[PDB]
């Protein structure tokens, strides 16, 4: 089990516009790792549960007649970094590692949970419309923290001049900001980093619109 | 050469800060305690759209070789402590166990605690008084139910095997918060058993809110 077996096969349980799954798709793409895409239709399950809980992301690792199910984006990405150290998405110096993990956690723990689908559904059940106002408030708060923290240490990307785990968390969170109609004018460093990332093939590959389960534009809910 | 010094910005009852106090205590690391008037800070944030920047607790200030580093986010700080000061280890040696322990930690870090952040609960309360209590209770119970299941599959004496890990550093403060909101903990017997094993250890006793300089 503890040998770095080379014939591990990877299967990602993903939903096209899950920001949490997207982070893992970015880790996989940036490390050049092939994987099988297992679609989990979270919209269908939401509508079904309302009329009458799949975990996303889950990275299934198969080996020697054994399956491991890895959960939590940050745990999954830390596993990818330990198992496949090149190209590194955490730097080798300890201060930089702490900085990158902090930028990731600002999103992971400080922003995304406040706008997850269960949270938003419970908000708009009690007070109609208020979920999108709430999402904009908490996303803006998270992005303001990131703009300040990123500007100190960013080169072309969130940390220096190559992609790191911090970018894996930033890019999907900016997409959600746009989804909820948040003005990104106040985050110039984040916008710059987003543009740099968007031009790279691995980011293009991981984007919601390129995923097997992506609906056409005219069949996407807000 | 200026050897490394540690200062923790903490509030006695902050679960986020407590996690870091546990990492420090478990590793036998001395640190300067710097108390933050969190209640005054939160009152100001509430009246001003939570604009006050770089003001989250915990912050671990580390000075070495004439340079100061301000480490934020409990999980990032704890991972730094594990890398900087490896013994005693708070992560297991094997890749699978490390991923399990990090997932357990993140269930609390990202999946339970943010739902009961004072700002979240304040915004709920401003809209619908009383909603904050219902919400905190719902989300903490939901988090602990999922955590009970996950911890049971792999716990020994502690959350992961027979030694404390980062998972226990997240579990123990979250259970204290559950009690604060009046939640029955009977439905989480594995979590309770682990909590009791941790409570008997000197480092857990030292990190507890009641032992902190700013405890009233
Ligand atoms: N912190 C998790 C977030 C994943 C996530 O948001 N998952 C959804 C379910 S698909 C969730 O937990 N929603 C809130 C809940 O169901 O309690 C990660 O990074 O993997
Ligand atoms: N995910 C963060 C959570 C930190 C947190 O929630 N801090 C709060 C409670 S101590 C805080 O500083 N509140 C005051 C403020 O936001 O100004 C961590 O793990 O460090």
């Amino acid at each position: 089990e503890n040998l770095y077996f080379q014939s591990m096969t990877l299967r990602l349980y993903s939903y096209w516009r899950s920001s949490s799954a997207w982070r893992v798709r970015l880790g996989l793409a940036l490390k050049g790792l092939a994987y099988e895409y297992r679609a989990v239709d979270l919209l269908a399950q939401e509508q079904f549960q309302a009329a009458h809980m799949s975990q996303v992301p889950v990275l299934e690792v198969e080996e020697d007649g054994r399956t491991h199910l890895l959960v939590q984006s940050m745990a999954i990405l830390e596993w990818l970094e330990e198992r496949h150290p090149e190209p590194a998405l955490l730097p080798p110096d300890l201060w930089g590692r702490a900085r990158v993990r902090a930028l990731a956690e600002h999103v992971n723990s400080g922003t995304q949970p406040m706008q997850n689908a269960l949270v938003l559904r419970m908000l708009r059940e009690k007070v109609p419309g208020w979920d999108r106002e709430w999402a904009r408030f908490f996303i803006a708060r998270g992005l303001a923290a990131l703009e300040t923290a990123v500007r100190d240490g960013a080169g072309r990307f969130s940390h220096g001049d190559a992609p790191t785990l911090a970018d894996c968390y930033l890019v999907p969170q900016l997409y959600n900001a746009r989804r909820f109609g948040l003005d990104l004018e106040p985050y110039p460093t984040l916008r710059r980093v987003d543009e740099a990332c968007a031009a790279l093939a691995p980011f293009q590959a991981a984007h919601p619109d390129r995923q097997p389960d992506a609906p056409p534009p005219d069949r996407r809910t807000p």
